[PDB]
């Protein structure tokens, strides 16, 4: 930490952030660095779906699929998806423009109902609900289970997963604890890609619970920022190895493949846990919008031209998350403040700056004009304990802008840092 | 009822009864009158949006709509059912496919939380949640609050709405009383449109809740059969003048305007209820699809464009509903046996047979290839204490397909009728 550096060096340090701030802030800034969304130049790539699917309303079981019916969603649109995400066609289903509203619907029936194997309605259980949270994780997730009024444990993150060790010991013995949050490839916003042991030991634990759930949210499963794409891990496949078919359920989107808000939505399980979530689903819709999974289906063909379609967003996405590497690398290396994430796919990157100067770091950036997410936003309730944790959203602004964000962010954070150690430390 | 006929001579009928039947059953029918959904010929109205929107994303307001944000739907789309609905822009959201999705979640929202001003989430009340269900009423309605384990109390329908004087006594005395259903308009299959007297009381009486709803399912607000649209009497504003204006929830759909699965559903109510379902809405779903309601906006252009279109409708539906009453007139009006509906608008024909015949009616054509709406299928709990009402679907086949399906339907009230009275009655 400013290795070496005297006190008197270290105030002239100071002063020089001082100037380098001072100047940030004459520049009259308005950028931001908060939403992960893709640019305008990635939705260009899916222009087309703008006059899909013309014609030809039918998909190629001859459903006409502008009127009422069928729950599951198209078939074709189904395989292509089951081929990405390593699921059988039966045990996938399509829905409308948001994984989010999967997912949340299941919490809720889930509260309401109970699951399929429950013992009862989780709203009937007196002692209240746990769900365990890897952190820094995703805070729309978090945002579901503290609406419900479910306790949230955050868990550490290591390298390939969660901190299973721990997992298994606390699954174990509370019989609370029903469900936990995971983004099992390049994590919102960690990066990290849970390994195949860590998948094998999370469907095979005993559970205290003898309903737990895994809320397996693949929201990232081909998002590469490489040329190679990830191997996904057949969660479902090893749970039902395990004896516990009904243990995982699996989410999946187009909103960062196609249009963010504008997509198909899919939810994986065993089959009983599709029947399960039709038979409730049923009471609150006839089914999903066929017409868009049909633009979908015209628009992608298969697999495959998934695939080389995220290969089209990771040319543009790359250079973004590479400048945003090399700006605090040059700013901050030095020093010894901050670490970064260096994702190999996904959203984010995660960044800690000097432990005690994260809220402070946010303040100074919005006072110069730029927009950074707020401290404590990938903790359960926010809360951050070592006020470390600053999200990076690469993905939206334009390169020249992002620079001048990153690099406004460096000024702030180091800037937070010798304020911080001058003016608390020596105080 | 079969007026006059001595019992020899309704043995003779009931034998040309048997014959008609036994040829009925040599034409090895298939054909159904159960399916509520708009005729392909309907559907190709609106195919000019399986091109739209075109290479313009952007919306009136400039916002790119094939990107993250906003929670409200599209303020163009929503002024055109602002007017059309007789709402103002703020107190109308535009949502995705399914209006059902919409009053479900609310009730969910009212389980889970409770609405805007209760004084606990219902699913606290140790005493159970009751809902008003004027009959015969909307199958799917009653399957939310069937599915949420609230008690449905049927309440009859009479000539211009429920029966007022029968909700205001029970409503007045009993806590439990949280909700009522409604299709305010056309009804499903009443076919009754509610009078402004009935609507004026049904906001300003006393309620033992005070956080009981009026669930205002506007589905055929502007579906009429004739060449002039229903006037859409001011809930909202009554409520609101009656001191509660959070009373009534307002739905509707383009689901039977556009395309049945792949339309635009909306939401109204007071600005309190609106931002009420929007905090918890947020927690399910960044957002509506945006794309979906500007090609809406876009094919629609107003809501006089919205109102020929039903005209368009009119002029395909219409001979298929008059079609239906001729059939059922020529073949059982001299019996009287029978009634049935003559609806201005909607989507139903509500028919009762002979009382006690009409399970025996839907099962007799059900061997002859002819599918009609299960008996009961009107009714909380499908009870049907009468066994009399079978709900017709005229919209969906051709014309020679009705005229065979619903003569068809005829020849097996009728010997249903013949059969019962003298097996069972002459025993
Ligand atoms: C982990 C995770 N899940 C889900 C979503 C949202 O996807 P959808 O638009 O399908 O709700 C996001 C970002 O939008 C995300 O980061
Ligand atoms: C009274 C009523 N409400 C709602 C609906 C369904 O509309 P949506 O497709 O918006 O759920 C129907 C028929 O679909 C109906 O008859
Ligand atoms: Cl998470
Ligand atoms: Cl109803």
């Amino acid at each position: 930490m400013f290795d070496s550096l005297s006190p008197q060096e270290l105030a002239a340090l100071h002063a020089r952030h001082q100037q380098d701030y001072a100047a940030l802030q004459g520049m009259k800034l308005a950028l931001d660095l908060t939403r992960g969304k893709p640019s305008a130049e990635q939705l260009d790539l899916s222009n087309q779906l703008l006059s899909l699917p013309g014609d030809d309303y039918r998909d190629p079981e001859g459903t006409d699929t502008r009127n009422y019916g069928g729950q599951h969603g198209l078939p074709g649109l189904r395989a292509i998806f089951a081929e990405l995400l390593g699921i059988a066609v039966p045990n996938l289903i399509a829905g409308n423009n948001s994984s989010l509203e999967l997912m949340h619907d299941i919490v809720a029936f889930s509260m309401l109902y109970g699951g399929v194997d429950s013992p009862r309605p989780w709203i009937q259980e007196q002692d209240g609900i746990k769900f365990l949270c890897p952190v820094p994780g995703y805070d729309r997730h978090f945002a579901i289970t503290e609406t419900m009024g479910i306790e949230m444990i955050p868990i550490p993150m290591l390298q390939d997963g969660p901190d299973v060790d721990l997992i298994e010991e606390l699954v174990a013995v509370d019989p609370a604890i029903k469900g936990m949050w995971t983004v099992p490839v390049f994590g919102n916003p960690s990066g990290v890609t849970y390994s195949w042991e860590t998948v094998r030991r999370l469907v095979q634990m005993r559970t205290a619970a003898p309903d737990f759930r895994l809320f397996w949210d693949n929201a990232y499963a081909v998002h590469t920022l490489t040329l190679d794409f990830p191997r996904q891990v057949d969660v479902l496949g090893l749970a039902a190895k395990a004896g516990n078919p009904n243990r995982p359920y699996v989410f999946a989107s187009t909103s960062k493949i196609t249009f963010a808000g504008g997509g198909v939505s899919f939810f994986g399980g065993s089959l009983g846990n599709i029947a399960w979530y039709l038979q409730y689903a049923g009471k609150k819709s006839i089914g999903p919008d066929k017409v868009n999974q049909l633009r979908h289906l015209r628009f992608f063909g298969d697999a495959d031209g998934v695939r080389l379609h995220m290969l089209r967003h990771q040319q543009i996405l790359a250079p973004k998350f590479a400048l945003v590497a090399e700006v605090l690398d040059q700013r901050l290396s030095e020093s010894k403040i901050a670490s970064w994430t260096e994702p190999k796919g996904g959203y984010f990157i995660s960044l800690d700056v000097l432990p005690g100067t994260a809220r402070r770091t946010v303040a100074l950036a919005k006072d110069v004009g730029i927009a950074v997410t707020e401290a404590g936003a990938s903790f359960p309730y926010r809360k951050d304990p070592d006020d470390k944790n600053i999200r990076i959203a690469p993905s939206f602004p334009s390169v020249p802008d992002l620079r001048n964000a990153v690099d406004g962010l460096a000024t702030c954070a180091l800037l937070a840092a010798t304020e911080t150690l001058l003016n608390q430390g020596l105080a």
